[PDB]
C-alpha cells in the first residue's frame, strides 16, 4: 500500500519486467548506470580520472548549522509510513557544489529518507541496518522532471550505543503517537530543525562517488551519487521504530525496502576524501 505499482518483495527484481497493457512500465530500470551497487574500497579510483564530475563542495551541509554558512532543516516534517520521508523549508544558501560537464551547479537538498533492515548499497559486498538518503536537485533547473540529482548516502551501522538524531526523532515520534496529535501513516508531522552538519553527516567524509540512477522506479539515470563509507551506529532499540511506523501505516508494507544491488556494467566508483 505505501507506493503505488511496485513492492519490495522481491526487492526490485520484478521491476524491469513489469507490464500493463502490453506497455513496459518501468524501461529505464533496466539501463546500465543502476543504483545502488557494491562498493568495493580497494577498486575505487583517483578524482581526476573520473570525467564529466567533480567531487562535491559540501558547503553548508558540513558547517555547523549554528555558524552563519552552516545549514539547518527548518520547518522539518516526517512521513509516518514506510521509508519515513524528512521534507522542510528549502536551503537557500551556502549550497553544496558539483561541476558537472564542465559547469559548476549549485544543489538544493529536497528531502531525506531512509532505507531499513537492509541497505541498499553494500561496502566490500556487506549490508548495514539502515542507509539514509539526502537527495539534492540542481538548483533552476530546465525541467524538474529530468533534473540532475545529487544523493548522498550515510550508513548506519548496529552498536551498543544509538545515533543522537534517530534517539530524537524517536522519541518525538513515540511522544505524539502517545498523546495522540500523531497517528501511524500521517504524513509532514512536525519535527525539531536539524543541523545537517552535526546529526547527518558521518564522523568522517571519506566517499564513493559514481553515476547512477533513482533506487525506486522509473530508475532514471539523473545521480550523482555520494556513498559516506565511515558508518554511524543504530541499535535494535532503534530501529523499531521503522518497523512501529511502517507497519503501523500499512499492513501489508515491506519492512525490508531496499533494490537489490547493480551492474556496475563500464562505470568506475570514485574515491573522495581518502
Ligand atoms: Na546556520
Ligand atoms: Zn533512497
Amino acid at each position: 500500500n505505501p507506493n503505488d505499482g511496485y513492492d519490495y518483495m522481491q526487492h526490485g527484481f520484478d521491476w524491469p519486467g513489469l507490464q500493463e497493457g502490453g506497455t513496459t512500465k518501468y524501461p529505464a530500470c533496466s539501463g546500465s548506470n543502476q543504483s545502488p551497487i557494491d562498493i568495493n574500497t580497494n577498486q575505487l579510483m583517483e578524482p581526476s580520472s573520473r570525467s564529466g564530475t567533480s567531487a562535491v563542495s559540501l558547503n553548508g551541509l558540513n558547517v555547523d548549522g549554528a555558524q552563519a554558512d552552516g545549514i539547518t532543516l527548518t520547518n522539518a516534517k516526517v512521513d509516518l509510513e514506510q521509508g519515513m520521508k524528512v521534507t522542510f523549508d528549502q536551503p537557500a544558501a551556502n549550497l553544496p557544489t558539483i561541476e558537472i560537464g564542465g559547469t559548476t551547479k549549485s544543489f538544493v537538498p529536497i528531502q531525506f529518507h531512509f532505507h531499513h533492515f537492509l541497505s541498499e548499497h553494500t561496502i566490500n559486498g556487506i549490508h548495514y541496518p539502515l542507509e539514509l538518503h539526502i537527495v539534492m536537485q540542481e538548483q533552476d533547473p530546465a525541467d524538474v522532471a529530468t533534473a540532475q540529482l545529487a544523493v548522498i548516502g550515510i550508513m548506519y551501522k548496529y552498536s551498543e550505543n544509538g545515533d543522537a538524531f534517530l534517539n530524537s526523532l524517536q522519541t518525538q515520534i513515540e511522544g505524539k503517537i502517545g498523546d495522540g496529535t500523531a497517528s501511524y501513516g500521517d504524513t509532514g508531522v512536525s519535527i525539531d530543525n536539524i543541523n545537517v552538519k552535526t546529526q547527518l553527516l558521518p564522523s568522517s567524509l571519506k566517499y564513493a562517488g559514481y553515476d547512477g540512477s533513482l533506487t525506486t522506479p522509473g530508475c532514471d539515470e539523473r545521480v550523482k551519487w555520494h556513498v559516506f563509507t565511515t558508518p554511524r551506529e543504530v541499535t535494535r532499540e532503534q530501529m523499531k521504530l521503522f518497523v512501529d511506523v511502517t507497519m503501523g501505516a500499512h499492513a501489508g508494507a515491506d519492512v525490508v525496502n531496499n533494490r537489490m544491488i547493480q551492474d556496475l556494467g563500464d562505470r568506475e566508483v570514485y574515491k573522495y576524501n581518502y
